[PDB]
Parts: structure tokens; sequence; C-alpha cells
């Protein structure tokens, strides 16, 4: 009701440690995680990740936080999801 | 010197915590996540872990590392990968 499955799209370079990094932080939110898809690809990442949250303003925010690691360049929204019957 | 991308599957109950914990252990490893994958089903929850390793030793011993949690069930080898990484 409040709360909806929201979505975020991280893209930053591919080093020997953003990855790790990037999802460690991830890990650490207030809200639990039901999916996230990283994929470093080429020279560059992509981490989608998927949570619960009461409201808008709350989405945005984590965009803040993720938006402190100096080798992400993209932090954005999912608004048209990936989830439904068959996910991979 | 040996270094090979090996592939993990853990399925364990969604619960309150387990799947932030569960990606929050696998970031704390000696190895780059190349790709993650985390989706929760039907109260269960399967995390794919994609990185690298110089020996299958330091592979078993990841299995070791995530069979620690009790929430966990399965921890398993993924073999047949869709990693199609080549040069052209």
């Amino acid at each position: 009701m409040t709360d909806f499955l929201a979505g975020i799209r991280i893209v930053g370079e591919d080093k020997n440690g953003m990855t790790n990094q990037i999802t460690g932080v991830i890990s650490k939110f207030d809200t639990n995680i039901r999916t996230i898809v990283l994929n470093a690809k080429d020279g560059i990442f992509t981490c989608n990740l998927m949570i619960f949250v009461k409201n808008t303003d709350k989405l945005t925010t984590l965009m803040d936080k993720l938006r402190k690691v100096q080798g992400v360049f993209t932090v954005e929204r999912l608004s048209n999801l990936e989830h439904h019957h068959h996910h991979h």
C-alpha cells in the first residue's frame, strides 16, 4: 500500500573493488534486498537494485547514498521493472 | 598461475535480513564480484555469485564461508555458465 517494490540502476567503472564496495553499500541499507543484478561487462558494471520502500522520497534518498562513490557516474531509477514470471 | 570464473548458487529462506547479510558476506571475500544475481521467488531466495579464483580449493572455501548461515540450506557450484568470455 504505502510500500512498493522500487528499482535502482548503478553504472560505474569496473575496478578491482568497485563491484564489491557498491553492492556492499547496498547490503547495509535499511531495507531488504528482494532482487539485485550486478554485471561487469567490457569494462563497466550495471548493478540493478530492487527493494521495498515506504515512499518515493525514500527511493531518491538511496540514489544520493550511492552517488557518494566517485567510481560511479550513473545512478538512476527503474520505472519499468523486470519482475514477472521467469526472471533471468 | 591459474584463475577461473567460479559460480556459486545460494538458496535460503526469505527472512528479515538474510538477503542483506548473504551478499554482505560475499563482499567480504578476497575476490572481485564479476556478476551477482539475487532474487526471491516463493518465500525463498536464490543468490548466484560470479567471481574469479586461482584454485578450486579457494572456491570450495567460499562455500564453507556461505554455509555458516543458518538461513541457507543449499550452497552449490555453478559449472555450466552462460559467460561467453572471449576476444574477437
